[PDB]
């Protein structure tokens, strides 16, 4: 038996700008509120109970790339 | 038995801006209210539970590229 | 048996733009109220319950390609 | 028994434009209530339960590739 | 047995616009109102249980290329 | 047995405007009342059940080409 | 045996405008009533139970091209 | 048996940006209420139960590339 | 039998700005109340219950390149 | 049995920047409050408990390389 | 049987930048209360409960290179 | 000259109900517009332009008794 | 001359109600839109332009008695 | 010249009820717009222009009772 | 000459009420736009020019007697 | 010349009530846009200009009794 | 001449009630905008230009008793 | 000449109360802007101008009484 | 010439309460926004430019009298 | 001439409470911003330019009695 | 000429409270910004530009009894 | 010419309590700015520019009587 | 020409406390910040620029009588 695995990558996420600009975010606070009695939380469970949150992500330039190679027999 | 996994890619995912300019971003903020009794999570759950959140996300360039290479056998 | 898999891929998600210009999001405030008793989540469940969620994404260039190659014997 | 898998692509997703302008997004906020009693999710379950949400999605260049290459023996 | 697969695609979804213009989205919040007494949810099933939501999507340049390539044995 | 499988493919799907303009969207909330008691879903069942909803859907060059190429033995 | 499949496309879906113009959407909130007691979705079923939605697509260029090739043994 | 694993990567992951510009971030403070009786987590559970965060994340250049190389016998 | 594993890299994730600018983060001290009883943590559980928490991250290039090489018998 | 693991990396996480400029951090301080009774925290479990936290991070250059090499008989 | 293990890696985090700037941190003193009956901490518990802080962290040029090199039997 | 005004009145406007009952008022808002130049008011004009008004009068025991004595020499 | 004023009056507006009941008032929002030049209001002119009203007055008892005595030489 | 005047007035205007009731009041916003150029207002004029106003006037008990007595020479 | 002026007066404004109940105003955020150009207001004008406003009035007894007495030579 | 004023007034406005009960009051925050050029206002002008207002008067005992005694030679 | 003034008035504004109850007043905040160039306010002038205001007024017993005694030679 | 001016008052403005009760106020922040360039007030002239106030005004017992003598020759 | 002046008053403002109860007064903090340019003020003018302000005024026993005697040759 | 000025005034404004109770007041803190050129007051002006002000007025027995006595030739 | 001036005055403002009870006052501190250039202030003006205050008024027995007794020839 | 000014006076500010009782107020510090030039202040003007300030007054028993009498000829 | 001035008081401004009780101030330290650049203070002008205090003030017995007494020729 032969296994062969070669796979080629060239690529160029650009990202090109001059000037994001003026950039306001001006929120006004709410009110949250949340009433349990019992929780019970088990193998994997991220969980978010309450939240009152702002935020501003200006990032000059934003670029991800993601590759997942797997091989099993 | 043989196997040949030669994949080839060769991609220029482009972003060109001049200038984004003013953004602004003003909310108002309201109210909420959730109200429960018991609660049981398992094996990968992921949940949000009240929540009142502001996000302005102006990022320069924005641009993901997604490979997922499998082989089985 | 023989296999070959030599898939080509040569792609340019361009994206070009002058200016984006004033972008205004001026949400007001709402109401919600969710009410229950008992929650039983398992197995890959992702759960939002109770929100008030104000976003505004403006990305200078926005391009997302996504591939997916597979191969099972 | 002999397989090829040769699919070549060469394409170009282009987006131009000069300037998107005065984008204005002024929701006045409303009311939403749910009332449920017991919950039970399982097995690649996703819900929104009571949700007052407004978002801004204004990219500059959008576009999206999609590829799903499959081989089964 | 051969098998041969060289399906080729050289394609341009071009988009081009020289400026959009004034965009205005000024929704009035209206009620929703859901009553429900239990909730049994399985097997890849994804609800959205009141909501009152506004989008403003307003991409310059809208374009997506879907490519589904199979074979199987 | 032989197999061949070539198909060409050589698509120009262009999208030429000068300025889309004023748009304006400006909805009166409404109401809505749903009630049920039980739910059961399951096996790939996607639901809204309860909603107002307001969307502003406007990209500078609409396009999306879908190739579904298949091949069975 | 032997087969052959070389199906060659060249179309070019043009679409070509000067300005689209002021449009204005500007609905009157109406009123919905839903009343059930069991719901029981199986097996690909998707439903919209309860809605008041309002929707203002105005893309600067419109066009969807769609092939399915197949081929079976 | 003879396995080979030769995957080559060349990527440029390019964020060029001339400069972000003034941004600012002025959020309202909200309030917050959680009431619970019982918390039982286990077996990565991570949790946020309560929290009013703002977050102003600039940072020049934005890229993120993730690989997941893997191989199983 | 006979392994071998030889991926190859060769990755420059760039981020070139010209120069930032003013950024300023001025929230407003909100309230939170979390109220419980008992806790019970254990097996790789992280909590955060209560927190009004502001960050202003600002770093000039941030990029982040992640390789998990895996390999088992 | 014959095992070889020679992967070779060659990266350039670069950070370019004229100047950060002028960055402020003027939070106003809230309230919080958190009440329980019993805490019993077991088996790697990191907690924060009742937090009014403020971070002004701003790195010069901030890349970070993870690289996770593992192997197993 | 025969084991190698050669890794080779040729990375360089390089980090440029003119001049951070003026930064100013200049929060506003909060409350916060906290209120207990009993902890018990056991098997690697770090813990945080009831903090006020503040940090400024500049540091001109901020790289972080991770390698975790195993290899078991 | 003599004059005399004496006019007596003794009357019972009664109102006795039991029970009104379940009243439901649940219009459908419409759409009203109104375009005018030039308004001149004067001496006592009292005018309603433009209007989308709902009343639900329900008061328990309506009675109006009006009495308009006058003399005049 | 001689004058006389001795009207007497003995009225009873009597209301009696057990219970008034379960009164709902959901309307659903309309859309007004009103467009003049000039106005020129004097001398006792009251005026409403551009409404959108909703008002539910249930008063337990509604009873008005006017008596309007006069008296001239 | 002899002027009497002596009007006698006993007058009950009772209001009894044992419950209101469950009275409810769920408005939907809609959608208000007034387009003047110039206002002038003299004279003893009250005005109301634009307005989306909602009231829920419930007073246990609702009696008014006017008299106007006038005397001249 | 002679005057008199003797009115008498006796009257009870009663109002009594077991319960009023529960009283619920649940109106939903609509939206309001006026544009005006010159405002020129004088002696005794009261405007209310833009307004969203929501009021419960519940008050367990209202009652206003009015009287106005008045003699002039 | 002769004069006599004596008016008697002897009147009891009575308001009794047991209980008023749970009043509710959850408006939902709309949005009000008022735009002018000039204001000119003299001689006793009260203006309200944009008021987005909540008010829940809930008084125990609402009665207002007015009397305007007036004489004039 | 002679002149007398000796108005008698002898009046029990009463006000019982035996408890309020639970009153709640949770609005979610709206979007108030104002616009103007030139104020000019004079004479007795009482102005409220761009308000969002919420009052709760709860007084146990509410009673107000005007009596205008006025006398003119 | 002769006046005689002897007004007798003897009025109990009673206000009775069990006790109010639980009272709740809970607004979400919204969010006011107003723009002017010149302001010019005299001669007696209160103005506000811009506000976000929230008042709970809960006086066990309210009561005002007001009487204005007056008398001029 | 004589003139008395002899006004007899003789009132008794109660104000009974057993006792008020829990009050709670929880606002969210908002957003204000004032821009003008000249401000010329005289003449008794008071102002409020610019304002977030939460007052809870809960005094047991609230009762104002007001008398203005008044006397003029 | 001859004048007399006995006004006799004997009033009692009671207040009376058995226990005020748990009172309340955690606002959140917002953000106001004001900003002008130019100020000029005179001749009895009170401004209040800029304010974030949060008070608690709880007095046990709150009653203010004026009178103004005048008296002019 | 003669003149009288006895004014008798025989008034108790009275106060009485049990027990005043646990008030509670936690504010979230806010932010305030106020810019200008020239300020002239002239012949009584009190102002206050810039100010967070929070004051907690709790007297037991708040009583003001003002009288002004004036005279002039 | 004669004058007599005798004025009696004779009133108890009574203020009874039995115990004020436990009165908390935790202020969380906020933030304050002020930025002018130039301040001309004449001719009896108190300012009171920048401030955070929190006051606690608790007086037992508060009373203040005011008596201003004048004469002037 | 003869003046008699002979104003009798006798007043009892009375404060009887049992016990205040516990009485706690605990603010957090906030931030203020005034730039100027020119002062110029004249005729009784008092001026606080730029304040963080804290008072708490606490006295048994509160009382203030002021007594004004004038007179001129
Ligand atoms: F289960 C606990 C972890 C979950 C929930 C919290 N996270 C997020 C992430 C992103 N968003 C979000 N929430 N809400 C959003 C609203 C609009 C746009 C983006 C949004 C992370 C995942
Ligand atoms: F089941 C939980 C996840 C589902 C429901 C929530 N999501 C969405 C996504 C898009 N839209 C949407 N909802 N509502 C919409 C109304 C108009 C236009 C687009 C809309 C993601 C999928
Ligand atoms: F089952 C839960 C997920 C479903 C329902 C929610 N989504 C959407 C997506 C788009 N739209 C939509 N809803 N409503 C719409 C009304 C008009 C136009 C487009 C609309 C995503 C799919
Ligand atoms: F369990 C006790 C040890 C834990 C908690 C404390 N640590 C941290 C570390 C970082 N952050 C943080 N807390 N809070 C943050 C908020 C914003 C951004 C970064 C933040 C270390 C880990
Ligand atoms: F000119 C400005 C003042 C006018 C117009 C506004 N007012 C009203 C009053 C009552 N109603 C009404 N309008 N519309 C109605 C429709 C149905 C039933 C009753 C109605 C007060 C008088
Ligand atoms: F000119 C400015 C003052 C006028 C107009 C506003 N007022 C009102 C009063 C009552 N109603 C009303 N408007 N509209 C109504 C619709 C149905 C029922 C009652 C209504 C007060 C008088
Ligand atoms: F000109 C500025 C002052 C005017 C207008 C505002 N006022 C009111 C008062 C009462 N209502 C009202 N408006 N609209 C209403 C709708 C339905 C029912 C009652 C209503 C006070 C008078
Ligand atoms: F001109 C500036 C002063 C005017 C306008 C503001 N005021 C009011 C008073 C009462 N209402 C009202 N407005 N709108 C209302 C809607 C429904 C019911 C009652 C209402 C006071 C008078
Ligand atoms: F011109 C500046 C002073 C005017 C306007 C502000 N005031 C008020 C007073 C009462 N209300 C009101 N506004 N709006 C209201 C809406 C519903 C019910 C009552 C209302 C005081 C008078
Ligand atoms: F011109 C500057 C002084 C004016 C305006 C501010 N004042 C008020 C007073 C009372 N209310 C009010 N405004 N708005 C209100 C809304 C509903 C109910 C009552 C209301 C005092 C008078
Ligand atoms: F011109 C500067 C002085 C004026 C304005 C500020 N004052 C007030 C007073 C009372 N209220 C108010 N404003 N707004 C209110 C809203 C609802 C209820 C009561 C309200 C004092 C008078
Ligand atoms: F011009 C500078 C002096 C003026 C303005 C400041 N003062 C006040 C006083 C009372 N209130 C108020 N403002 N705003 C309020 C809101 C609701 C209720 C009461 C309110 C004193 C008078
Ligand atoms: F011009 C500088 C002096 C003026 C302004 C400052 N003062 C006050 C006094 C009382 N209050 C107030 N401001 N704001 C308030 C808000 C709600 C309730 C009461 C309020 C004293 C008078
Ligand atoms: F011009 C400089 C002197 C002025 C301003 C400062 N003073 C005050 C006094 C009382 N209060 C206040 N300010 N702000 C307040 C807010 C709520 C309640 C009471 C308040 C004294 C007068
Ligand atoms: F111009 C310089 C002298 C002025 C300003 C300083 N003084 C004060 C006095 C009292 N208060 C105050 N300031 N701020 C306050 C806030 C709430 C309550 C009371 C307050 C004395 C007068
Ligand atoms: F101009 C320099 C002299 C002035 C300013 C300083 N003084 C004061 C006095 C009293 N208070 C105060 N300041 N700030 C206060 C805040 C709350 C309550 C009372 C306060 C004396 C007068």
């Amino acid at each position: 038996v032969q296994i062969v695995y070669k796979p080629v990558d060239l690529s160029k996420v650009t990202s090109k700008c001059g000037s994001l600009g003026n950039i306001h975010h001006k929120p006004g606070g709410g009110q949250v509120e949340v009433k349990s009695e019992k929780l019970d939380f088990k193998d994997r469970v991220q969980s978010k109970i309450g939240s009152l949150d702002n935020i501003t992500h200006v990032p000059g330039g934003g670029n991800k790339k993601i590759e997942t190679h797997k091989l099993t027999f």
